[PDB]
């Protein structure tokens, strides 16, 4: 390989993921990755660095021409650079958004079981989740359309926050799928704001649908909201894209972040966001075979050797959704329970909602020494339910 | 001089304060330094880019105490570590808590003329700003104590925007004055939101009062905002600090800040900020001397060779404010003027509302070379009239 996916970054003390543990506790819980980024963005930062004098900064041209360009070549699918607009994080953009576009008490739509900040941002800015929960029957997800168009048809349904590929089940919708959805909510007057956070890392030959790219007839009530947070294991870099086609909705949305103090680069935002948008594509390439590969061995390793639990069939992300339901306990109590008896730390699905109780997620954006080591430890912890 | 306030640091192309600029144009409007930032810090952040990998942060204990000892240390103020939280900026905290603290229609004091953030943060999130302007006489500004109470009590009155020390006039207030302030706020059920951005930047042998001194119950009232940002040359960096000694206001304000998006450090905040506050004060020590030395040529320039204009008397700050009422022109008008015969450039007062347009501000934390030659400018701009 071009790149090191075999070492664990050594973090700081005030780290998330590894700061707080116990001897020998593994976490796969929290999305970040325990791989160094890309050294082209390092090398940007570094450079960024040598400035030594952090004023205040626009944000320039090439930002967004980097943005479009990423999406030309990772996804055939390239915005109008008019349409982009700097935001330091996707879920505090959708919270501005949620406050400019609804009213309090609106109610604003959501596909359970779905990335749990989704909540957090409508219910804090005290609108009301309703969601068309997804089905699930024979191991799969699947939307029930005349439930979710009555709902969108709500007069009090507002919005519909979109996760496009979804969180946590791993699934990058199809280009019809992601269509039908943006021309519901157009025939409704309801915005389709599309959190594309996880679309570069499809791991199949399938590719996302940006919401942007959705024909004129919807195409005026989407957002796309895209950031290398994800993708490049910077969670804490703090840049992010709007793609927004319409000019007066764009317009809005840019007061929107400036009013939250979301919308001006922090000292590195810059540099480091064009470095991976202009040159992480070999990083990724390669970051997708590790994907792949831990997936690979985390599937085989599960089913013969935990056939109590079902890794979902997902195309996209590094987080494996697992139903645990034939083990008879709720998801909460199983991570508890799998923390204390083995030190492996995983995400209860609780908190999704949706049927959440029945999973949980696991992080497999880590060396495969580590990955091995998790699922021994998932395999003890199950066999010790006695 | 232990460190560099010479060489002015070279700034990549999305610069605001650089980036546009024609050849031989002179920047001293927006307030960033041109002097490199300490050592330290660079290290620290240096340090922290060795870990290659940015993910999630926690605000870590070590960042309160490193708070708490650089008020003790240079403001003889420190405040209890539990009653410090964490923002990514000063303006997005006073943002936040606009929203949170009060409701639309509802006003929200300043003291006019005062940094121009305040009335987008007031007006953009649906709150009508209230003035009780600061009295301009024999070239200096003092407040109108009984206009400042009637507006305080006034029932859609429920929260004041206190600079402390106040921009753009460059004022450390006492600690009678913010004690007084404090308590009109208290009495009257107003939050007192005390913006101490510049309160490291006393160049008087006075220091800063800040507002979570204030004796209880007003300090129940009362919300400190601090930052490395002016004090460092470190306004990209995103870090802040609310200290808010009421418990229940604290923990809501904290709230409001993570519902905004302003509430997780971005990966280099933390250790910048502790080295900064912990390894900072020789660096600072050095900056006072250099700004002093600078305010000091500007005002005796200014007074032996443009005595049409008058630099007003501050103790804080390194932005000069400056009367030009006597040259009969409109500040915006004049600082085009100035721009296009001279090349220097330099904020019009009108922003700052209150009486600022017969004002200017110039910021003079640049080398000493390039302040003289921004005084020659502006004398050039000011005899060419
Ligand atoms: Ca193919
Ligand atoms: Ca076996
Ligand atoms: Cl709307
Ligand atoms: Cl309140």
């Amino acid at each position: 390989k071009q790149y090191d996916f075999t070492h664990v970054p050594k973090r700081q003390g005030n780290s998330i993921k590894w700061g707080v543990l116990k001897e020998k506790e593994l976490p796969m819980w929290i999305a970040e990755m325990d791989f160094k980024i890309a050294p082209e963005i390092m090398a940007s930062m570094e450079e960024k660095l040598k400035v030594a004098a952090f004023g205040y900064e626009s944000v320039p041209a090439e930002y967004y021409k980097a943005v479009a360009d990423w999406e030309e070549i990772e996804h055939r699918a390239r915005p109008k650079e008019d349409w982009c607009v700097f935001a330091s994080g996707v879920v505090p953009a959708i919270s501005a958004m949620v406050r400019q576009f609804t009213s309090p008490g609106d109610q604003i739509l959501v596909q359970e079981p779905v990335y749990n900040m989704f909540y957090s941002v409508i219910e804090g800015n005290g609108r009301r989740v309703i969601s068309s929960d997804l089905i699930y029957e024979n191991s799969k997800y699947s939307v029930n359309w005349a439930d979710l168009e009555e709902k969108l048809a709500t007069p009090s349904v507002r919005m519909m926050v979109f996760c496009n590929p979804h969180n946590p089940i791993g699934y990058a919708w199809s280009e019809e799928e992601v269509k039908r959805i943006a021309e519901l909510c157009a025939k409704h007057q309801v915005l389709l704001i599309s959190d594309e956070i996880h679309g570069d890392l499809v791991l199949t030959d399938e590719d996302i649908t940006p919401a942007f790219t959705v024909d004129w007839d919807a195409k005026n009530w989407v957002v796309s909201l895209i950031s290398p947070s994800k993708t490049f294991n910077l969670a804490a870099l703090h840049a992010a894209c709007a793609i927004i086609p319409n000019p007066d909705l764009r317009a809005r949305a840019e007061e929107s972040f400036f009013l939250a103090g979301i919308g001006e680069p922090n000292l590195l935002a810059i540099p480091a966001a064009i470095a991976a948008y202009e040159e992480g594509h070999d990083w990724l390439r390669e970051l997708k075979q590790v994907l792949r590969d831990n997936f690979a061995y985390a599937r085989e390793f599960l089913a013969k050797e935990v056939p109590e639990v079902k890794v979902l069939d997902s195309n996209a992300s590094y987080l494996a959704w697992v139903d645990i339901s034939a083990l008879g306990m709720n998801a909460e109590d199983f991570c508890k329970y799998l923390r204390e008896k083995t030190g492996l730390i995983i995400s209860a699905g609780n908190g999704y909602r949706g049927n959440g109780h029945e999973f949980v997620r696991i992080n497999l954006a880590c060396p495969k020494e580590l990955v091995i080591d998790g699922m021994q430890r998932l395999k003890q912890g199950v066999l010790n339910l006695n």
